[PDB]
């Protein structure tokens, strides 16, 4: 295996963007899909689709500008190893944004709470990840390695920012709240299909808190080339852990599982925005 | 990644299998190969070389016929990843048959019994799986999805059809036997080496009773389309779970493990027929 | 997928050493990096790169001698599934060596301590694996089977040679050192990025001792054609295991953990020798 893009296929892309909008984003933000109508919260905000951004992978936009102090990028709408793309295209655009010149990633997902102190609506901040797919070789550094980006061996122990995390937890209660922000491991498992029972079962015993398809590649990515990362889950269903529960998980319950807890996310991120240091 | 099998591929393998033979199948059945001497039960039997098929993957037999009464289709060797095979092609005969008409389908499997309450010769009845594979990318699903099939997101956790259980564990005390119809969760891995014994401890530790290199993979595609699904693992070896213990899982064993106990299960499933609704 | 290799390119790649050199190895070792000077002990040492050897996958030298008594076949850096190469290159030279003659592989790596009473610097004996690849689907033994070299389905279960194992723990004693020999399960991972807090919690829990991102694929193709298996870790890093803790593993401290541990090993193995039967 090889990565299809060159070092100057980056730089390409970013050039191309540098010229293309006079924003110089400093935050970069991955959001879900459902879990960001945050887009009408930035001001200035320029677009891009994806397919006229040189390089891009592939309804796909990239929008630029203004949260709450803050010059950010952010992506609306991800790729996913279970679309077929390689590790190397998911998180092409991690590495399009350190040369923009960004030095934070948020990122926020979707994921089914595994931890049964859970409840639909939660939020868990991110302090860890286990990277299932990364234990058998689906790692998006597998390749010859570029020093331009990073070392070849990167560390992940202290892949989510310990301030970002305390400044999280000091924002949330910076409004006393009918929940308290949750806080644990999430789990990267492949999909597209859902957990069976027995596997939710494997994975509670692995120590994981909440589940889904994403989110670790870019984070791997993100730290291998020196930014600050911090992110989030919103619970949007109790994985089902014992055999008479007769109820599924679908992309129904997940899509629609917006609402008030959706809103919540959007605007903690937003006022987020003020802890992240210039 | 992509499946190189187009929606129109499978459509047409079926309506050249439509054509070519008077059967119209109900049930599909997927034998070991060992464990399917099953041939004979059927009557009308009518044989396709997969060679002669339109697409089939790669001596391997499609045999249509009626089992004890049911229309069946039953998948003589099948394929392993093991072999090199993408899951889009080890799981190719499973849509081929959706589009046939099918609307079950039963799968068996030999493996290694995990459980310590297991003996070799004895039926483990599928309850669950855990499709460790599934974990890291190889899911047979990964790819865009077809909606023709099914969902993006499909789910597994009832993918063994509680009802089918049900009438087996029936049927089985419908001839009050020497060992019980026994159940659990079979693990998929890849292999095709065996396991060793710190794997097997971790194997046990998932909470996984039996181990194969088969099964899921066709289960998850024939649960996103619609069937139903129910399946058996003949226990052919107990798998080495310490160390002082100087004997080995071999391939002569789980293939000479036939005898009786294949027997019964071949008229095991053939009484099943009977459950089937129509 | 399919090895781009066949039976006569190993064949041929043999061949070409055989007459290019009048050594005709027993013995194969396949070093760190770091961990093999070992190379000086050697004595009428021959050089071969690996840029000149037929089919040799890609500084990478085999160099052939005499340690203590045998005639070795050391590699000099090896191939790593994090480089991108798939697993039938990684163990290409595996079935070279078996061709030559050889009939032991010694493998030796360098791998962070699980087990919380490891210390760097101890030599790990590998009692067992745990080939997490391996589950997945990345096994060096997928595709279609060669019998020359060969079962289907071989036998993990005993890969760490039994008297091997106690020989060495003999010639330890045979010095009565500071530390012991210690003993336990290597797991292999893919990398390149070093684990998780989370991920280390999974593998202590798996049962593993050490981890590392090589050895587990070049013993599964020895065993897989016949040859005597035995091999170490040298623990360079305790793995970072829980929170508080600040400190992170690094290819530096990798490296750098050389030192009278590296040649501590180096000597091991080369008394070792004396106990390999000719
Ligand atoms: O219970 C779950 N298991 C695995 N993934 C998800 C998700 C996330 N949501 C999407 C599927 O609804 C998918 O992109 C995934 O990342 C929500 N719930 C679960
Ligand atoms: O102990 C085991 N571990 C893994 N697979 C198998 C099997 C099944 N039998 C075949 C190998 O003998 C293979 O196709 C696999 O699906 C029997 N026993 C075991
Ligand atoms: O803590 C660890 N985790 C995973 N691999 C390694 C290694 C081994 N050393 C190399 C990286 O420094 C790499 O080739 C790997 O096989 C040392 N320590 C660790």
């Amino acid at each position: 295996m090889e990565n299809g893009y060159t070092y100057e296929d980056y730089k390409n892309t970013a050039e191309w963007l540098l010229s293309h909008t006079k924003h110089r984003p400093q935050v970069a933000i991955i959001c879900g899909s459902g879990l960001g109508g945050l887009t009408d919260k930035l001001t200035q905000a320029q677009i891009f689709d994806y397919s006229e951004i040189p390089n891009f992978p592939r309804a796909g936009r990239l929008v630029f500008g203004f949260l709450n102090g803050r010059a950010c990028v952010m992506m609306q709408g991800r790729f996913h190893m279970y679309e077929g793309y390689p590790l190397w295209k998911v998180t092409f655009p991690v590495r399009v944004f350190h040369l923009l010149g960004v030095d934070t990633l948020v990122v926020t997902n979707a994921a089914g709470g595994l931890n049964p102190k859970f409840e639909v609506g939660d939020i868990m901040l991110i302090r860890d990840h286990i990277n299932l797919p990364g234990f058998s070789g689906q790692n998006p550094l597998r390749g010859p390695n570029d020093e331009r980006f990073g070392d070849r061996f990167p560390a992940m122990s202290d892949a989510y920012d310990r301030t970002m995390r305390q400044r999280a937890l000091s924002t949330w209660k910076q409004m006393g709240e009918q929940r308290e922000l949750q806080e644990g491991t999430y789990v990267m498992v492949a999909g597209p299909s859902f957990e069976t029972v027995a596997e939710c079962r494997v994975l509670q015993k692995l120590g994981a808190d909440a589940v889904g398809m994403s989110t670790v590649p870019e984070v791997i990515v993100a730290r291998h080339c020196g930014l600050r990362v911090f992110g989030f889950s919103l619970i949007t269903n109790k994985v089902i852990m014992d055999y008479e529960s007769l109820e599924k998980a679908n992309g129904e319950e997940v899509l629609a599982a917006g609402k008030q807890a959706a809103q919540k996310l959007e605007q903690f991120v937003s006022i987020l925005m003020a802890s992240i240091p210039l």
